């Protein structure tokens, strides 16, 4: 497993408790609100999963791994169970050491990879640094892989972020690095060893940002397997630029003005065509960018405008365009959420409503994707092209061979029969391409001007229709 193969792999983000239980558990008592454990074995996977393939995705995003504490502290608890005050047991809440190296041992024969979240930098404590403890953090026992107390501030600095204290007395994410040899080197040696066995195949980081340029490196090599660097601040020219430390990066840039313009019918388009162009180099690419959409700590998409297609353009364009098309555990069922704690969520709060529309445009489109390249690929590379930007966004992706995807996206889930000419695209006179899901033919002779036809948001991705041969994919029967 490692950085080249990646790239290609769609991405499914969950939190196990909530998610995972081998009991269904339609109607079982865990809302948000009230916090706390809700009795849901991670082992659950191997009887789930089907979830995930249904939708085209290749791999298994699930949270950190451990066992904090155990006393629901006012906030209400760390069930999304990132946290480690102990890194070195692993938990029970969940259900059994041993059965976890068997989820995976077993998917990984099944299908798709294995993506670890970790939190490195703060080791999680009920109280304030006064108070502190020191004697609950296995693998320490001392302060002093820990660091000195003070408020994470005068943010825009970057002269304390990266060692200074983070959080607010009610909990102090206890900060270690005592600026020198020992933290890294230590914890460097821990992970490479823990992904030895138990799987590890890929991994990512909840504390990139603020890290101390270095660390990131010395990591992503203690541990062969790739890396995600995860943490936040989404703006090309800091966002991106770490992607050489590090492996993958987050996209949280791209996902900003997608959220901005996405939303509101009207809503302001130019932002990410000129956005799109800045990662694109800025970011040394390789295609090793992350795509996420609604996000844990924030809310998913569904906050703001209560409709299909600009949900559809959106996450269709997120995992159709450049980055690890990401989507996270509720996306498919259209859950709202909040902006925390009510971000969680027992996918399964439901029987599996498994072709409900989400999942249905996941699937069909997503499916695409992988095929293209398994005849040949190549598309990952392809500099996700902005190609033409107007009202609405379509972009060019893939290589030689005819073997060309086009996608041109809208806004409105009012909708309004909208036929136009997609600009660049650059076929040959003649040409037939299928509408992708759905299905629907598109003309590309005449001039070579290619005939796009919308009919509010769906999403509309242009395929050539000559390189499918006989398989799955739109309207064959199989
Ligand atoms: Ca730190």
């Amino acid at each position: 497993a490692t950085p080249a193969d990646w790239r290609s792999q769609s991405i499914y983000f969950l939190l196990t408790d909530r998610f995972a239980r081998t009991d269904g558990s339609t109607t079982a008592t865990c809302n948000t609100a009230d916090q706390k454990y809700c009795g849901g074995t991670w082992q659950g996977i191997i009887d789930k999963l089907d979830y995930i393939q249904g939708m085209g995705f290749t791999a298994i995003w699930i949270t950190p791994v451990t066992a904090q504490l155990p006393q629901d502290c006012a906030y209400g608890d760390a069930y999304t169970g990132y946290w480690q005050t102990d890194i070195y047991s692993l938990n029970e809440n969940y259900g059994t050491a041993d059965d976890l190296k068997a989820l995976s041992s077993a998917l990984h024969e099944r299908g798709m990879y294995l993506m670890v979240d970790v939190v490195a930098n703060h080791m999680g404590y009920d109280g304030a640094g006064s108070s502190v403890d020191y004697s609950v953090f296995k693998p320490f026992s001392s302060q002093d892989y820990f660091h000195p107390f003070c408020f994470i501030q005068n943010y825009e600095d970057q002269t304390q972020v990266e060692d200074c204290w983070l959080g607010d007395n009610t909990v102090s994410l206890p900060d270690l690095d005592t600026t020198k040899d020992v933290v890294k080197n230590e914890w460097y040696d821990w992970v490479g060893s823990l992904v030895s066995n138990y799987s590890i195949d890929g991994l990512r980081i909840d504390t990139v940002k603020h890290v101390q340029k270095d660390f990131w490196p010395g990591y992503n090599k203690a541990a062969g397997v790739y890396c995600i660097g995860e943490v936040l601040d989404g703006d090309p020219a800091y966002t991106c630029p770490y992607q050489n430390v590090m492996d993958g990066v987050l996209n949280y840039p791209i996902y900003y003005p997608l959220l901005n313009a996405f939303k509101s019918t009207s809503g302001s388009m130019d932002d990410l065509y000129n956005m799109i162009n800045t990662v694109k180099s800025d970011c040394p690419d390789s295609t090793l960018l992350g795509t996420f959409v609604e996000n844990h700590d924030n809310p998913r998409f569904a906050s703001y405008t209560n409709d299909i297609a600009l949900a559809k353009n959106v996450a269709a364009f997120i995992i159709l365009n450049d980055g690890l098309p990401i989507i996270y555990a509720g996306q498919e069922q259209h859950y709202a959420g909040g902006n925390d704690p009510a971000n969680r969520e027992a996918t399964w709060l439901s029987g599996y409503p498994t072709d409900s529309e989400l999942y249905k445009l996941i699937a069909s489109a997503n499916a695409i994707r992988n095929y293209a390249i398994s005849k040949d690929t190549g598309f990952v590379t392809y500099k996700n092209p902005y190609i033409k930007d107007d009202t609405t966004i379509a972009m060019r992706k893939g290589t030689d061979g005819s073997q060309i995807v086009t996608i041109l996206s809208n806004k409105g889930a009012s909708g309004d029969s909208y036929t136009l000419s997609l600009s660049g695209a650059s076929y040959t006179a003649g040409q037939q391409l299928t509408e992708v899901i759905g299905c629907t033919t598109v003309t590309v002779g005449s001039d070579g001007n290619v005939p796009v036809p919308m009919a509010g948001g769906l999403p509309r991705v242009l395929y050539p229709t000559e390189k499918l041969a006989g398989s799955k994919i739109c309207s064959d029967s199989s």
